[PDB]
């Protein structure tokens, strides 16, 4: 099966994912010289009062914390997007060292971790038939630097131990993701992919400029995870991103100058 290793890393994908190698792919570098402010563009309209976290779990590749998705709790809209989308999770990626971690750069630099809230586009109906469509899926992308703790994480941190080997899952109830966000809702947009197999290319990207900062502490914690299961040798969990893919022809946004 896929993975971030030598012999099943990002490299091997396209041999049972050819749209690996594709015209939409995700992650990219962005340049922000050559990106284009778009006045056009509308700001983003975060609305995550209603939010409904159930449970976080170890799938083997990250963490994902699962959101109720039944009906319009926690939605995304505004921005380049059409219509509603609904928050249904959001995990991590994150490096072995701090000079690496997230799947999207900025001019070439990497950050320590990146934090993906995905959205599903509701006139699709349910997950799954979203994610076979061009405008099915809405990426929220928050880069994590090392510096002072990031309070709102701590409930996520604390957890980690639960579900340290993959197939793990724990009750994960009452948590607030507006905890997460940076102040400035300021973005980069483009099309793109799921960065992890199928590899999809049904994402509407929106990254955020402003990075969030976490505690090396914090950090710590999410290399202490396991990317086997239990009773299985231990495969510590650490650079589970992939690397920039090529732009081809696609123009970045900014909704800012
Ligand atoms: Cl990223
Ligand atoms: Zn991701």
């Amino acid at each position: 099966h896929w993975g971030y290793g030598k012999h099943n890393g990002p490299e091997h994908w396209h041999k049972d994912f050819p749209i690996a190698k594709g015209e939409r792919q995700s992650p990219v570098d962005i340049d922000t010289h050559t990106a284009k402010y778009d006045p056009s563009l509308k700001p983003l309209s975060v609305s995550y009062d209603q939010a409904t976290s159930l449970r976080i779990l170890n799938n083997g590749h990250a963490f994902n914390v699962e959101f109720d998705d039944s009906q319009d709790k926690a939605v995304l809209k505004g921005g380049p997007l059409d219509g509603t989308y609904r928050l249904i999770q959001f995990h991590f990626h994150w490096g072995s060292l701090d000079g690496q971690g997230s799947e999207h750069t900025v001019d070439k630099k990497k950050y320590a971790a990146a934090l993906h809230l995905v959205h599903w586009n509701t006139k699709y109906g349910d997950f799954g038939k979203a994610v076979q469509q061009p405008d099915g899926l809405a990426v929220l992308g928050i880069f994590l630097k090392v510096g002072s703790a990031k309070p709102g994480l701590q409930k996520v941190v604390d957890v980690l131990d639960s579900i340290k080997t993959k197939g793990k899952s724990a009750d994960f109830t009452n948590f607030d993701p507006r905890g997460l966000l940076p102040e400035s809702l300021d973005y980069w947009t483009y099309p793109g992919s799921l960065t992890t197999p199928p590899l999809l290319e049904c994402v509407t990207w929106i990254v955020l400029k402003e990075p969030i900062s976490v505690s090396s502490e914090q950090v710590l914690k999410f290399r202490k995870l396991n990317f086997n299961g239990e009773g299985e040798p231990e495969e510590l969990m650490v650079d589970n991103w992939r690397p920039a893919q090529p732009l081809k022809n696609r123009q970045i946004k900014a909704s800012f100058k």
